[PDB]
């Protein structure tokens, strides 16, 4: 009925990973809007009261490929499946830093941002 995409980042030292849903299979551009905006919410809700505000920014996309059984980058417009597992990184930054920690079962993307 909607398409899913599960999509990971490290925030604050934890892995999270949200459940996206589109009515059909997204553009690049449009996922990766889509996951910034989710990312940027989290976030916002997560910021320590001594960290600045900020921006999830991304960087590089890759897609957990089960018929390679590796991690490929994103890079067409054919690759995604239906609740394919993708991971975003950033740039380097102060805040946010990459770990093997496990990506978690998926979880619903914070409803809003901040006031």
């Amino acid at each position: 009925m909607a398409f899913l995409v599960q999509v990971a980042a490290d925030i604050f030292n934890n892995k999270v990973n949200f459940e996206l849903s589109f009515p059909s299979r997204p553009s690049i551009s449009e996922l990766t809007r889509s996951a910034e905006t989710a990312f940027s919410n989290e976030i916002s809700l997560r910021r320590p009261d001594n960290v600045p505000s900020h921006k999830f920014h991304s960087s590089k996309i890759k897609m957990y490929d089960e018929e390679l059984n590796k991690w490929v980058d994103l890079i067409r417009e054919d690759q995604l499946t239906d609740y394919c597992q993708l991971y975003v990184f950033q740039p380097p930054n102060e805040w946010h830093k990459e770990s093997q920690k496990e990506i978690p079962p998926a979880m619903k993307p914070p409803s809003s941002g901040q006031r």
